[PDB]
């Protein structure tokens, strides 16, 4: 059964989820969007990422979209990254305000505040963007924009060959509740392994008992058969997040190389000083 302790725990991260993450986006607004050596840029292809169609529905009823180019081996692959740069920013100023929110993470250390924040504000962005994701259509719908995957050759099995669309498409499979999202984001923020955190011990503490709040929510709300061994999953889950965590920093930080892209806040999330 759930404590009052775990009970408490849960409702500090349900309050802090419901007061910062506009599920309907509406205030994103004013963003850009797209107009209308060797080696690195070879791996640079990996704007590959940006194969996404999108979708602006109007409040009048009228509907912009956009299908993005093919990379014809110039600037064109570039073409989409200000406006990611734009729901990214947004999406991290979401997560900081979701962890600011926390009394947990408000008694933080302030340099450990901001360890935490640098090292899983990415994952907590894709936790997010999970429950707006449409595993039938492949789409992230955020209100009234839509983030389309654009048809590949090999169909869905090859989208399922990028790490970041594979874990979209299992986590989604799950069908977690609000909650589950929610402690995922909390086991996530509160990593101690994370690089500069100086209370390793409290972190990994406050870590210990989210986890355990989840499965103990699990094994009360979730007898299904379908859902045995679900807490393991999802910790399995968390842990391939940080590899793609890892792999996408160096990804972005590749693609700023050449083609510099990064908002402040991006820069500031990544460490990226300005000079
Ligand atoms: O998490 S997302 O849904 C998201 C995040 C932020 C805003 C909107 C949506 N997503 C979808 C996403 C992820 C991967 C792929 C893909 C498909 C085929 C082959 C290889 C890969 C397609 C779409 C995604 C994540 C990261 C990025 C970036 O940081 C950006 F563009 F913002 F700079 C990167 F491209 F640099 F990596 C851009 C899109």
């Amino acid at each position: 059964g759930l404590t009052e302790e775990q009970r408490m725990m849960i409702r500090e991260l349900m309050d802090a989820q419901m007061k910062t993450f506009d599920t309907t986006f509406s205030h994103f607004k004013n963003f850009r969007l797209p107009g209308v050596a060797a080696k690195w840029s070879q791996v640079r292809k990996d704007l590959c990422s940006l194969k996404v169609s999108l979708q602006l529905r109007g409040e009048d009823g009228s509907v912009w979209n956009y299908k993005p180019p093919a990379d014809s081996g110039g600037k064109e692959i570039f073409s989409l990254l200000p406006h990611m740069a734009d729901m990214s920013t947004y999406m991290f100023k979401g997560i900081i305000s979701f962890a600011k929110v926390i009394s947990y993470f408000r008694d933080l250390p302030i340099e450990d505040q901001i360890s935490l924040l640098k090292g899983a504000a990415f994952e907590l962005c894709q936790l997010r963007f999970n429950t707006v994701f449409n595993a039938e259509t492949g789409t992230w719908e955020c209100g009234r924009l839509s983030y389309c995957l654009e048809d590949t050759a090999g169909g869905f099995q090859q989208l399922l060959l990028e790490p970041m669309l594979k874990f979209h498409y299992m986590l989604k499979k799950l069908q977690l509740h609000e909650e589950e999202y929610v402690l995922m984001q909390a086991i996530s923020l509160f990593s101690p392994d994370r690089p500069g955190v100086l209370q390793h011990r409290v972190v990994d503490q406050l870590q210990e008992q989210f986890a355990i709040t989840l499965k103990s929510y699990i094994e009360c709300n979730r007898p299904q058969p379908a859902h045995r061994f679900l807490f393991l999953k999802i910790m399995a889950m968390l842990t391939e997040l940080r590899s793609i965590n890892a792999q996408h920093t160096q990804r972005l930080l590749r693609i700023q190389d050449i083609h510099p892209f990064a908002t402040p806040l991006m820069q500031e999330l990544f460490g990226i000083t300005g000079s």
